[PDB]
């Protein structure tokens, strides 16, 4: 299971059950992530902090 790099050019793994790609960035700014990797459980997002995590292969 690995999922879409920081950069869109290539992407990070994820260990077995994790299949969650996870993309960390400030509510403030939508499409320009800071951190994008795996995750099998997205955290809580709250007043600025966003955690994108989706349960497929290189997916954020």
């Amino acid at each position: 299971l690995k999922c879409n790099k920081l950069v869109p050019l290539f992407y990070k793994t994820c260990p077995a059950g994790k299949n969650l790609c996870y993309k960390m960035f400030m509510v403030a700014t939508p499409k320009v992530p800071v951190k994008r990797g795996c995750i099998d459980v997205c955290p809580k997002s709250s007043l600025l902090v966003k955690y994108v995590c989706c349960n497929t292969d290189r997916c954020n």
